[PDB]
């Protein structure tokens, strides 16, 4: 099941400011465990570092980006996340949020 | 029902050259088959292409994983368009990496 978070890139290090109900269910984390943190806590031992750097660069480009990256639930179970990030702008054109949608595509 | 611009590259050859190009690629980008075959697809890039998007692709390829990025590209005639570029690895029946496929999708004219 699919889920989504918003980060605030005007704060240092893109803390999560919104997390959909399904994110808590699918990952096992509580609201208090997620809000205010950077979403990289979903990565783990087998997460490919080149995909991590690819996400970092896509954010610096402020552009829509999708990548298949291995993530982990609170219980340690692993899943391929088809992660879809997109920028969200205010009416004046300023970057306001990143939205990032987690899509489990297979188990690991 | 839209046309499907796509290229396949050979990562067993230096710099991931194009080894196949769909008919729609030639129509959409303005390049001829002879201008394209055997070259890396970065020739679609130009002056206002974002370098971080370029590096995100380079990393996505190193990760050997499906990924997609919106990146500004240029046709042969110099017109600029945002390309929603969808790249995936292609495996042989034994599961070994064989090709990369990269589909071009104009989503905005500059
Ligand atoms: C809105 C948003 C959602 C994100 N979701 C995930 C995610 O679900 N899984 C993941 O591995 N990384 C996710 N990231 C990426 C990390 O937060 C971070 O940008 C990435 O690890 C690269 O930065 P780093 O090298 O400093 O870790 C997300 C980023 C943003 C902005
Ligand atoms: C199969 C395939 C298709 C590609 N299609 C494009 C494209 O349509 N437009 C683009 O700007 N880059 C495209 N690329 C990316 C570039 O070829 C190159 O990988 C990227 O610029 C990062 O490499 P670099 O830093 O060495 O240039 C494609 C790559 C592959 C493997």
């Amino acid at each position: 099941e699919m889920s989504v978070v918003f980060s605030d890139p005007s704060q240092p290090d893109n803390p999560i400011i919104y997390v959909s109900d399904a994110f808590l269910v699918q990952t096992g984390y509580t609201l208090e465990e997620v809000l205010g943190r950077n979403c990289r806590f979903l990565q783990g031992p087998d997460t490919n570092p080149h995909a991590v750097e690819a996400i970092r660069q896509g954010l610096k480009a402020e552009t829509r980006f999708t990548i298949d990256i291995l993530n982990y639930r609170k219980d340690g179970s692993a899943f391929v996340n088809r992660l879809r990030i997109r920028p969200i702008y205010d009416p004046e054109g300023n970057l306001m949020f990143f939205a990032g949608a987690q899509n489990p595509v297979l188990e690991h």
